[PDB]
């Protein structure tokens, strides 16, 4: 079977990214011990959320878009999950580094693949409920993928109720998620705006969405934050313009923020929205 990893022969290289549960590493799966084998992104559970894991093993195996980083296999017994290693990291990473690399043309075409890989999983019902652009995954400096899925979740139903929304990038979620923790596909077009101000300010920490919110509403609030963070999405305030981004991209930005998941667009509707300003 080439989708099993044996322990014995997976290598680490180095650490790539890690989470508050999940940690990936670059490994090398060497069986020659020459060190000649492919090298390979692992995901592993630090030292139990080894039953989600499990579940995400099982909806990426079955996940195959050029948008969403390729499931490679799995190693047991306990388990590990095996992917293709992009070396150019994560879009939160590689955006500040790149900025003479990337221009508006560019970044335009990545929203595109972001949407078009966001449109795949969605048609295979499930919700990511995680999409910002640490976890969005840079193959070159023209393609972009989906590189993690440790919260998506199969909708049965026009959403999925969420029971644990503990470490919720609260930030990047829609009224209805912070409200009654239900997660529509609408809810991750809604993440995808916050995904896309993010690209078109390079992902600058300085003016980060945790950040340009947190101007927004006040810095002091403690745990009444989200309270505050659902009062002023009421009111009718969204994410400012970034820096040096045309009003009519701006404005397709503003359709994934319309607060009722209906009034929404569509990935559809946003790929031939990009598409238009791309001719
Ligand atoms: O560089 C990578 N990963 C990375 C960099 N910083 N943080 C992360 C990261 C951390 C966690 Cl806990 C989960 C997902 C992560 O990546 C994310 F961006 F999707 C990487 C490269 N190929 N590859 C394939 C699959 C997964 N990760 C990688």
């Amino acid at each position: 079977d080439p989708t099993h990893f044996e322990k014995r022969f997976l290598k680490r290289i180095r650490d790539l990214g890690e989470g508050h549960f999940g940690k990936v590493e670059l490994c090398r799966y060497d069986p020659e011990g020459d060190n000649t084998g492919e090298q390979v992104a692992v995901k592993s559970l630090k030292p139990n959320h080894i039953a989600d894991l499990k579940k995400e093993i099982e909806i990426l195996r079955n996940l195959y878009h050029e948008n969403i980083v390729k499931y490679k296999g799995i190693c047991t017994e306990g388990i590990k999950l095996i992917m293709e290693f992009l070396p150019s990291g994560s879009l939160k990473e590689y955006l500040p580094k790149n900025k003479n690399k990337i221009n508006l043309k560019q970044q335009l075409k990545y929203a595109v693949q972001i949407c078009k890989g966001m449109d795949y999983l969605g048609s295979r019902q499930y919700v990511h409920r995680d999409l910002a652009a640490r976890n969005v995954l840079v193959e070159s400096e023209h393609q972009v993928k989906i590189g993690d899925f440790g919260l998506t979740k199969a909708i049965e139903k026009e959403y999925y109720t969420v029971k644990d929304d503990r470490d919720s990038p609260v930030f990047w979620y829609a009224p209805e998620c912070l409200m009654q923790s239900k997660f529509y596909i609408a809810s991750d077009v809604w993440s995808f705006g916050v995904t896309l101000h993010e690209l078109l300010t390079y992902c600058d920490s300085d003016s980060s969405p945790m950040a340009l919110f947190l101007k927004m509403i006040g810095p002091t609030h403690g745990q009444m934050t989200v309270t505050r963070l659902v009062n002023t999405l009421k009111e009718g305030k969204r994410l400012p313009c970034p820096p040096n981004c045309p009003d009519e991209v701006y404005q397709l930005m503003r359709k994934c923020w319309e607060f009722q998941p209906s009034n929404r667009t569509s990935f559809q509707n946003l790929i031939e929205g990009f598409e238009a300003l791309l001719k």
